[PDB]
């Protein structure tokens, strides 16, 4: 199964400031629910999708939104599920939900922090970038550690046709730049060949 990275950057990569997000935008929050928390119509009795995230990023969860509804979470930390690993994460979850269990696994998200990101980029199975591009240089203190979207990367990763994106999260998504509270952004998708 392919594991895939949703992140929302700044287009010099920044991420986070002072354990947290350095914005507050609440449509970009809905995307991001949106996706993870979405299955193929035919499946949805058995199918959930899987949150995969730091330590640092499940703390950094306002606690009303822990653990993230409706999605299975694993939280990775080398010492609610908990693994030591991404694929110390990818067995629990096929023998934790195993064709025995009555929930079935449908995607799986890695939803950070940079560490985690970090090793999903490392691991042979990612594929996918769910990326939110930020055009503004907002001061960040915690960066995406590989510039996916510079020329140095841009015979592994492509850009994906709007569309497409659209057909993978399964609704229409804006096309192009939404303004809110003194930022423009912009959806898109990102993948690599296995
Ligand atoms: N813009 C975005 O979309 C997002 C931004 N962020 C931001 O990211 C920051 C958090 O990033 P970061 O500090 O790197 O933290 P992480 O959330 O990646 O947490 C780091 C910790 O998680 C565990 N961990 C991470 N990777 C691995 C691994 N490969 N194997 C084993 N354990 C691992 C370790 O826990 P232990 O120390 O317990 O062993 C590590 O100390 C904050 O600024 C947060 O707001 C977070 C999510 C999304
Ligand atoms: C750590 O700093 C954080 C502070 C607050 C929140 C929150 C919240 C409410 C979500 C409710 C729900 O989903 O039910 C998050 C999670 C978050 C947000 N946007 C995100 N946006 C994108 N594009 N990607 C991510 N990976 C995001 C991730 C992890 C991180």
């Amino acid at each position: 199964k392919s594991l895939t990275l949703i992140v929302a950057l700044t287009t010099s990569y920044g991420i986070g400031r002072s354990n947290s997000l350095p914005w507050k935008l609440k449509k970009e929050i809905s995307y991001f629910k949106r996706v993870t928390s979405f299955v193929p119509t035919f499946d949805s009795f058995e199918s959930m999708n899987v949150v995969l995230m730091g330590r640092k990023t499940w703390e950094s969860i306002p606690l009303q939104f822990r653990p993230l509804k409706g999605r299975i979470n694993v939280v990775i930390t080398r010492n609610i599920h908990s693994a030591k690993s991404l694929d110390h994460a990818l067995e629990l979850l096929y023998r934790t939900y195993g064709s025995e269990s009555s929930v079935q696994i449908n995607r799986i998200f890695v939803i950070g922090g940079a560490q985690l990101y970090k090793a999903a980029m490392d691991h042979p199975k990612l594929d996918r970038i769910m990326a939110t591009i930020i055009y503004k240089d907002i001061h960040c203190d915690v960066f995406f550690p590989l510039k996916f979207r510079d020329k140095e990367w841009s015979s592994v990763w492509k850009k994906e046709k709007h569309s497409d994106l659209e057909s993978w999260v399964g609704t229409k998504v804006p096309h192009g730049k939404i303004n809110e509270d003194g930022f423009d952004y912009e959806f898109e998708m990102w993948t690599r060949d296995l």
